[PDB]
């Protein structure tokens, strides 16, 4: 019943809402974080996920406590500490992709052996951004989608799915921001978590290489 | 608790599977169908949804019994009976869009008054097609996606969502057809239904203008 | 030096502008047209390109005079005379695709034998449209793009390219229509023609399956 | 007649083919490079384009010799020196975006004053890549496209266009590589340069925010 779930970047914001939703549903939830005191209720591993050896030890620790990760949620969104000019910020965007590659590659090893797995990558929450900021956003998301689709092709018929959830504006002047959202409101973080939970369930077993926008119509056209 | 649900094209295949999933979930489910026999257990109206008068009469009958439609599932996929050269088949593509336009426009009246609604459009199951075949498939699916996105923008902030579920290959020589599907198998119709049920749920309230492929990674790249 | 060029729908507007650009460049240019008067200076065949026999006869006549068609420009855009409710207009969308399928399939015979060809499909000029209107537009354009890509894959390495030019707003109240165009003006028809001429040139030999928007940034995002 | 053109990364490969094509056409061509002896025929400025102050001086030097840049070609493709594991390589991908932002922002200042300009961004040549490599590729391209589209919207009706050229495989085992290319061959670098020249010409004045794939059908679907 209860699964071993890992949410990287699950200490705050949408990452935390996702982590809580899995724990509230009865899964065994671990998270990674860089700094601060982590939220209550989780196996929390302080580490830099850009570092192969730190990721190895994180997974060691998680596998020894919860068993091998069956569901990986890689929250690749821009964190607090990170969010500098937009131009220099692309270096932060690159560090988020690199960490994602490493945690996913490490999780795939055990999922391959189990002949079952769920990998869900979460792009950054949308904010108001200049041209270079919008480029960095587009690059970050396409990187996730490109990675997910490649892994789906590479892994083939091993019952491991790879999907991306793309949040829009999320509630964490308000009228001026929502004026570009057809639904005319901010998302609640729980709305993002519900989609993540759906993709991680047996009901989504035939969905792979997909990007699911949870954005109120914002980016549809 | 139970909602008034309408599935157009709901007497067989994916449409029937969708109707059953909402019935199992405790909703009041009506279907329309063009030909054949109705499934047992459902309020069923035989009609040609390309005819505005027949559409109004089907809705009148259904809603007298179940109340105004709160969830509309327009199964626009090519039907058994339709399944001609491709050049002539463009007329069937035309009529499939026409029918979808008529049933959705009718449903939007009550949904707008209720300030809530769910409209999910289902594209055709994928087949092996030549060039004009693939063109007609691309035209049919894009018509649905364009319709859903335009409606999302037009209805704006009235809590009515419009989404498209795009099935891949669905089980309704086999190993040769599914050699192009990364997950290496056909979808069960119930898998399509599970996604439709999720989109119709309150958990998917912020998803609109979206196309969700349930295709095992077939059309991703 | 001079090639045999055919522009279907080439008696007015963008189609005429395209025919003139190839004529100015020194090509032997034929056109087909459904109704109206033919432009002076061109081999012109009055015919209904949805009728296989009429298409064969138009090509027979044209090629006797100019030699086998080496460049086909299929102007599939909604015509003056076509320009109905949107529900009925889906039949015009159907016939516009049908005509395009017939003229291209006919051209491919000689191009395959020659091991060289250029096929450029032109989508409809953009207008202000409601929901089903936008759907029909999206369906028409996607049909062309799907056709071109399928043909590129099917013909493979025979040096025949298939591309789509997608005009935005074209000059054939004004300030209100072009307030959504980032460049802030209408296209001149000659601007559409210049892109078509480039795609037909030997300089565009490696471009195939592409959709090139000439739209002032209108449909980009 | 003769324009001031700058090709960043124009010292080798496709960048050099583009630079030569503009110089052969009679334009005044400057290039930036990091190391090595630059090719003959160009005003060549050794600099790190990730550095705002080095970019400022580069442009100073170019503007004093050739006059303000009227055409900027930003070759954001992965260079020699750069092309490490795919995972660590995303840092290189981020440095390429940052340099692009800076050179474009600097060129926009003079183009805005001239009320005319051409900005063309060139994505990486395609190679055979693992999952993390394909993600890095997708991120790099989407970053360029996202930047171009944002600038097109931001600049509005100032007659400055922003476009992306996406090369496929370019000629700089061969049968196994080309087996995924519909046209069944590598591009010649001159084919990429010809498209760049077209976008930079007055004939492409209504094309902006567009991505033009020069890939033989490779990435069309």
């Amino acid at each position: 019943m209860s699964r071993s779930v890992l949410v990287t970047g699950g200490n705050r914001g949408i990452g935390l809402a996702i982590a809580r939703a899995f724990a509230d549903a009865g899964d065994k939830v671990a998270i990674t974080y860089r700094s601060g005191e982590p939220p209550e209720g989780f196996l929390a591993v302080k580490c830099d996920i850009t570092d192969t050896e730190q990721v190895e030890q994180a997974y060691k620790e998680i596998e020894e406590t919860h068993g091998p990760v069956e569901v990986l949620i890689a929250n690749a969104g821009v964190t607090k500490d990170q969010l500098m000019s937009e131009e220099d910020f692309t270096s932060v965007v690159e560090t988020n992709l690199t960490g994602t590659f490493r945690v996913v590659k490490r999780a795939n090893r055990a999922m391959l052996r189990a002949k079952k797995g769920r990998v869900v990558l979460i792009s950054s929450v949308v904010g108001l951004l200049g041209s270079a900021g919008q480029a960095n956003y587009a690059a970050s998301k396409a990187g996730l989608v490109g990675f997910a689709r490649s892994l789906a092709r590479e892994l083939g018929s091993r019952n491991i799915t790879f999907n991306v959830v793309a949040p829009g504006f999320v509630d964490t002047q308000r009228a001026n921001i929502v004026s570009q959202v057809p639904l005319g409101r901010y998302a609640r973080p729980e709305e993002i978590a519900a989609t993540v939970r759906f993709l991680a369930s047996d009901d989504a077993s035939y969905i792979t290489g997909a990007v699911i926008p949870v954005d109120g119509g914002l980016g549809m056209g």
